[PDB]
């Protein structure tokens, strides 16, 4: 009441400034709306306007209404529905604990195929990877001759991406969309080498706060989100921030798993967690991190280390498998969670659970042993139909970034790689976001598929709303350095349009074709 | 009245978490060269960690600031030992600095003065030591070593010597900025086989001025650069390089130009001449010339998206069109060189062409004026003259390797001084981190000192909080560029502050970071 009312009016929607809401149609799916925003130069510039790539969502389109008590429009609901391939789910499962509010919750029919993937697989072109070809594209027309200028290091991106291209893409693994089929309210985004680079954002510790951050993060660009948040009542509080988000959400399941038997690792036991797989599942989490990777015979790897066992939720299984000194239970039981996640199309995260937290132990074998686990993991999801990606490190000096790079394609067989940072020195609290967009910038280039995000605050204290945007736009920009190295189709014509705007004095122009307008022409001294 | 404003402003005194220490010469017993030392906890049971400190005495607690005597003239009674040096008879006379304790001094006819001179006659001389000791960072010179990091091609040592500097000099892989007329100057070198320094400009009052000059070097700028225009710039520089432990830097077409009323095409020789004499003798470290703005260049400019972005290289660029003439910083090159020499002043060979936006990188304007720059330094060697190469720019991630391999190619392995690059045009009001990813990798690649970028580029001016996030910025990048090419003296320092994280040593782990007053705030 109090609450809900006090997010409804502090939460930030309305145009990015200086630019607005436009969509592109579907053609295979013609009721598909894709968005966009386009910024509009000064008329005696002659210019067509520059189309940027969008998630803030129906937040930045005044023509929507927006209610948080209410979620946002289902829009995605029909075509999966359409499919004729999930059913209602009779009696889900209920959490107990601020209560969010007709929305059907679906799963598979039995023996139904769902996943991407193996629509995919079976040659079918779905909505969400037409919507994804489309986005990709941000409107361009091959109407001149495209010629490349950069070093992508032997990917395959194309002059132009079609739905057939995704398709293959994804088919292969090489690419991933995710997209809980209980996730109504996304807009379907594809991450891989052969598309734009991602960036993710970390929310979790009021529901206000959490819902603020969540329309904050993805107004500045944060393609997708994971909550973190640990301690009482998470599953309501992700309830609020699911069906008010628009772009991929992901988990760290152990973290509510382990709150059901009060906080102590040792109690963990596959029935929690497996209990906990559902409820986030029917809730419409769109992927998992998941530590399988941290075996027994790693751990003692890890004690000769600098910093030791950084990762939590890593900490948390090495916690387990020494107090029972028994084989992670979810490496063991990974079968059973691929069948679980297939029935409703959650992605894996395969977890760094033994990602470096020095640069001195980089590269070094508790974290090379973990990547080819993963290798090997990913294999066996891919039998069941699960998309995946693999995560990464962490901090690494520049010398051995490409090393990392190497391992995890020749290991993972090419599925996209998901990296924090990483830090490429340990000596800058305070400014770990531009430590970090170094390295993400590089690996990025080197064919890291999303880049997760580090602020100001890393290793010191929460990050404020204010600290968010930092970490957002210093994310955008190393992304966007990345796509540029590469010779992305698609890059160079924010750069050079930004750069005539400067070289005519069009200040407004470059105000606006600039990350964070708003600051740039507060900063301006005319 | 200015002395008392001043003197209020700027920050003094030891750098949170740290103290002011100093290792003596031994072939110079007298010289003492700076460091800052950082304690950790007794129950770490570890040495105090050694950081290279370009702060000065203003974080010396046992000298006691006095703005209006200007800092100790320390380095004095070494240059004027030497005996290659005298008083100049006739001085140049320009909020007037009080100046009167200071002679004036010019090379002798016929004397060695340079330390490109002293190097290539095999001579050690005392700022070629206390560079040597100032790089070692009071590492234990026997002792086993093993490096971790990627150089392409370096020469760096385990250890370095005296001896060492004294090679990289001769053959013009390394530079020390020294002029005789700078008797403060705690002196630094510039090379690839050196750690990365690093540079801040200020420069539009006097307090305004001095204070961003202590507060840049406070944090740990390197050498720093005056850019002022307009009027009353000489004077105001009195107050700053009289004040200055580091290096001093301009680029003296801008007085040049304020002679003649800001009409570039009014530039002469005889103004650009007597401009050039007046800051030998204030003392300034180096000069940046646009002497590879020629006249056949221009016009390859024409076709960028950004045209000209050098404030040097386009006032050049207009008084060679006006004329249509070449470039007379190019025509009078040689009698350049024995104006400098005779002060021991070192070129900064101008980047007047470098690209504005990444569509520009790497382009025939830009590598024309890189390859006569090269043709410059060979004869600047001739003359005994000191040099360094500045370059770039802007510049997308997989140019910039390019970039490096002309250069010390064209260049003779000149050292290389870069402003950035910017990997990408799309951020402003955040470029002191898209140029903080080039500056990184060119560093690594190869690149000698890195200009600074602040929050502020492209857009206004940088207040005090501006200039701090440049040089913390650029500190960084420095940093994990010695990392990356497996610095000798590099992981000591990410290892201890990675140790205090670990065991949770909160007090240690803010006093070894670059801003330690910011990461117990946020903390
Ligand atoms: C790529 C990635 N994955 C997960 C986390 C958080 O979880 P954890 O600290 O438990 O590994 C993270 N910060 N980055
Ligand atoms: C390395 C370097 N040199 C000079 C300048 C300014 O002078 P200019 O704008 O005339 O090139 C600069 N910002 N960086």
């Amino acid at each position: 009441q109090s609450t809900i009312k006090a997010v409804a009016e502090t939460i930030s929607t309305g145009p990015i400034p200086g630019s607005r809401k436009v969509y592109q149609a579907g053609e295979l799916f013609p009721e598909l709306r894709v968005p966009f925003r386009e910024v509009a130069v000064h008329p005696s510039a002659n210019e067509p306007p520059v189309t940027i790539y969008d998630p803030s969502g129906p937040y930045s389109d005044p023509a929507i209404q927006i209610d948080i008590e209410k979620g946002l429009p289902r829009t995605r609901e029909a075509l999966v529905v359409a499919r004729g391939d999930v059913e209602e789910v009779a009696d889900p499962r209920q959490v107990k604990p601020p209560e969010f509010p007709g929305r059907k919750i679906y799963r598979a029919k039995p023996g139904k195929l769902v996943t991407q993937l193996e629509y995919a697989r079976a040659g079918i072109i779905t909505a969400e990877m037409e919507y994804v070809a489309i986005r990709e594209n941000l409107r361009r027309e091959q109407d001149r001759p495209c010629v490349r200028d950069g070093e992508d290091f032997g990917a395959s991106i194309p002059d132009f991406v079609t739905p057939e291209f995704v398709r293959q893409e994804i088919a292969r693994g090489r690419a991933i969309i995710p997209a809980n089929i209980n996730h109504g309210e996304l807009e379907p985004m594809a991450i891989g080498r052969n598309f734009l680079v991602k960036i993710n954002a970390n929310i979790g510790n009021t529901v206000a706060d959490e819902v603020d951050k969540l329309v904050w993060a993805t107004r500045w660009g944060a393609d997708t989100v994971m909550d973190l948040s640990t301690g009482r009542n998470i599953h309501n509080i992700r309830d609020w921030i699911i069906r008010n988000s628009s772009v991929p959400i992901g988990t760290v399941p152990i973290y509510q798993a382990l709150e059901k038997v009060n906080g102590v690792a040792e109690d963990l036991n596959w029935e929690v967690f497996r209990d906990t797989l559902i409820e986030q599942c029917e809730q419409g989490v769109d992927y998992f991190t998941i530590h399988a990777g941290v075996r027994l015979p790693f751990i003692p790897m890890t004690a000769k280390r600098v910093t030791g066992i950084v990762s939590r939720g890593g900490s948390i299984m090495a916690k387990w498998c020494l107090a029972h000194h028994k084989e992670n239970f979810l490496y063991e039981r990974f079968d059973e969670i691929c069948e679980i996640m297939r029935a409703y199309d959650v992605s894996f995260s395969l977890g760094d659970g033994l990602r470096p937290g020095s640069t001195a132990d980089a590269n070094d074998e508790a974290q090379f042993s973990e990547l080819r686990t993963l290798g090997e993991l990913t294999k066996v999801a891919w039998k069941h139909g699960v998309q995946v990606m693999i995560e990464g490190p962490g901090h690494v000096a520049m010398h051995k970034i490409k090393a990392n790079m190497d391992e995890q394609l020749k290991h993972c067989h090419e599925a996209p790689f998901y990296t924090l940072g990483p830090l490429t020195t340990d000596i800058a609290p305070g400014y770990d976001h531009i430590t970090s967009a170094i390295g993400a910038a590089m690996i990025g280039w080197f064919g890291t598929a999303m880049l997760c995000y580090v602020t100001p605050k890393e290793h010191l204290g929460l990050p404020d709303r204010d600290d968010v945007k930092t970490g957002v736009i210093t994310y955008k920009l190393a992304a966007h350095a990345a796509d540029l190295a590469k010779g992305h189709p698609g890059a160079a014509m924010w750069d050079d349009a930004i750069s005539r705007a400067r070289f005519e004095f069009r200040w407004e122009d470059q105000f606006n074709l600039g990350l964070d307008p708003e600051t740039a022409r507060k900063f301006h001294d005319e």
